[PDB]
């Protein structure tokens, strides 16, 4: 949480995939997430998983992009199959956690997917 460093997006053909990584500076969390926002548009939840391993999707996402976490590498990642130009947006990652039962969010810096029809 501390530092989260965005990378994998890119341009693509509509039909496209790209995976997103989501790569946490080190090891209380609780969930970490997936958010976009379109241009001058608000930031909308994509995908989340808790630290238990419970997913949650966007209905506009299901089933074309999976969320997962690798502890062992501390990265949180987004596959995004399907690829639409209405996914054009600033993908964040977030994560969410406690230190001394105050919850607290810290976000990735964005990156780009730019989906060409």
């Amino acid at each position: 949480q501390v530092q989260l460093v965005e990378s994998g997006g890119g341009l693509v053909q509509a039909g496209g995939t790209l995976k997103l990584s989501c790569a946490a500076s080190g090891s209380g969390i609780v969930v970490m997430a997936w958010y976009r926002q379109a241009p001058g548009k608000q930031r909308e939840l994509v995908a989340s998983i808790t630290s238990g391993g419970t997913t949650n999707y966007a209905d506009s996402v299901k089933g074309r992009f999976t969320i997962s976490k690798d502890n062992a590498e501390n990265t949180l990642y987004l596959r995004m199959n399907s690829l639409k130009p209405e996914d054009t947006a600033v993908y964040y990652c977030k994560a969410f956690f406690r230190r001394d039962y105050v919850g607290y969010d810290y976000w990735g810096q964005g990156t780009q997917v730019t989906v060409s029809s």
